[PDB]
């Protein structure tokens, strides 16, 4: 049963709905971004049209082996016609290749589906500024006022400065960064850039990053772990046992590990500033949890919605409980009434 919030009324379209088999009456499947909760179900045996960004299409072809003839990449910021309906893809400020989708229905209704996004004032000067939006399908991941986090820029500043200090003090320290999907590439790339190193990683992860068209990426990534003092490992291995084991494997080249876990939100943020963040330490291993988010804070989300002024909001995250649903609807009404509507 495909939920109603993945269906676009008045069209043959669904969004991020690949885990339900053949959806009744769906003539085109849209994919907002290459994260597994959204792509779950796609493979080389999928034979319906898939619409997506160029970067997402590269990942579909190379990582999942979807046949080229079924992949329909669209340029960003360009009016395109799909099965007789005008659509536009907009940058979602999430992970690489992530998009929001504007649909212009034949009857004059305009719908924005945000996919996963981190709202930014820069969005207020895209093609969104050019017409009224009637229905908003909203990424409500952090739709509660306790969810505050710093800007991405402040978090990268903290990580750069921490890593540069540690390695300048001890030239035999290794830096490790955790990953389990695309996104948050700036964490490991900015650290490698300040240390004059490439980022070393598995063949599989190097393959994934090569699909992204990031400029000068051959210049910052490698599969040669020996030449690199910044290593990427699976997020599962960013703990004291996993990191002790990795250090053993580096053959006496290194005597200390500084590791980063770039999680979305921690509850340090409620009582603490970014400058006040401290690691967990055991022996010669330190682990920093840094609040690098690729989803809107509560205040960022509020500003975006109050600017857009949609007639109806359909949440796409935290929809499974009555308590969550009720809480989100109360915030939406607050936001409306504060602007005088
Ligand atoms: C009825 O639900 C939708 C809604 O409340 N929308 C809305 C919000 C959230 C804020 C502003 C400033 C204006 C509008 C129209
Ligand atoms: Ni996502």
């Amino acid at each position: 049963t495909c939920p109603f919030y993945k269906k676009i009324p008045g069209t043959g379209f669904t969004v991020d709905a690949f885990q339900y088999g053949v959806v009744e009456g769906c003539t085109a499947y849209f994919l907002t971004h290459f994260h597994s909760d959204h792509y779950a179900g796609l493979s080389k045996h999928f034979t319906f049209p898939v619409y997506c960004s160029e970067i997402t299409g590269n990942l579909l072809k190379n990582k999942l082996h979807v046949q080229e003839q079924y992949i329909h990449p669209l340029p960003l910021d360009t009016e395109c016609i799909v099965n007789g309906v005008k659509v536009v893809l907009l940058d979602a400020n999430h992970c690489p290749g992530a998009v929001m989708i504007l649909f212009y229905l034949p009857n004059g209704t305009v719908i924005l589906h945000t996919g996963d996004f981190r709202a930014d004032p820069s969005m207020e000067r895209s093609l969104l500024a050019d017409q009224k939006v009637h229905m908003l399908y909203l990424d409500t991941t952090y739709c509660s006022p306790e969810y505050t986090f710093p800007s991405q820029q402040e978090v990268i500043r903290f990580a750069i400065n921490t890593a540069f200090e540690a390695v300048t003090l001890n030239p035999h320290a290794l830096v490790v960064c955790g990953t389990y999907s695309i996104g948050k590439e700036k964490v490991f790339l900015a650290i490698a850039d300040v240390l004059g190193s490439k980022v070393g990683m598995s063949q599989e992860k190097y393959k994934t990053l090569q699909c992204l068209n990031i400029p000068e990426i051959n210049s910052l990534i490698t599969t040669d772990m020996c030449s690199s003092l910044v290593h990427l490992l699976p997020m599962m291995q960013i703990n004291f046992k996993g990191l002790q084991s990795h250090l053993k494997k580096c053959g006496g080249k290194y005597n200390q590990i500084l590791a980063f876990r770039p999680t979305g939100w921690t509850h340090s943020n409620k009582f603490t500033r970014i400058a006040d963040v401290i690691p967990q330490t055991k022996g010669n291993i330190s682990i920093y949890g840094i609040p690098y988010s690729e989803h809107s804070s509560y205040l960022e989300m509020k500003r975006f919605v109050q600017w857009l002024k949609p007639q109806k909001i359909i949440p796409t995250v935290n929809v499974g409980t009555w308590k969550s649903r009720s809480t989100m609807e109360k915030y939406f009404r607050e936001w409306k009434l504060e602007a005088g509507y």
